[PDB]
């Protein structure tokens, strides 16, 4: 896998379990996506991780978001400086 | 148990492993809070919900808000028209 993040989005979405991924930059730029996330998901994204990171102070205590509905999970956290979104379909 | 918030707060921090909670209206107006969760967080809280319900189509799907950190895992979702945050501490 070369460090490009088309080839790690395109990895991503070899998991069977996965159907979105999204990752966006500290203000909801879309960085790139596959699947069920798209651009319009971008923003809210975004600030669902600024709002996360206010309920906390660190040291670096990266706060992971997940939201659970019928559609599926969406796990939200930080990596490396990038905001990265996961939809996983379950049952 | 009467029908009052202020005898729901108090039976929930009877829970054991429930450190704080709070409620709020849709705009992040403070319905009453306990423990760990206070005036503060309440607007994060209702912007969090917010944000989340933008992330489905209903019907009435209401999608549950989990943050997880060292600080344990804060669970938001809409009760009966109320958005209820329930901070708990695992380990």
């Amino acid at each position: 896998m070369e460090a490009t993040l088309e080839q790690h989005l395109e990895d991503t979405m070899k998991n069977p379990s996965i159907v979105g991924v999204l990752c966006t930059d500290s203000q909801g730029l879309n960085l790139g996506c596959r699947g069920t996330l798209s651009d319009e998901h971008a923003g809210v994204i975004s600030v669902l991780a600024q709002q996360a990171a206010k309920l906390t102070s660190d040291p670096t205590d990266i706060p992971v978001v997940c939201l659970e509905s019928d559609n599926g999970n969406i796990m939200i956290q930080k990596h490396d400086g990038i905001t990265v979104a996961v939809h996983k379909m379950a049952s």
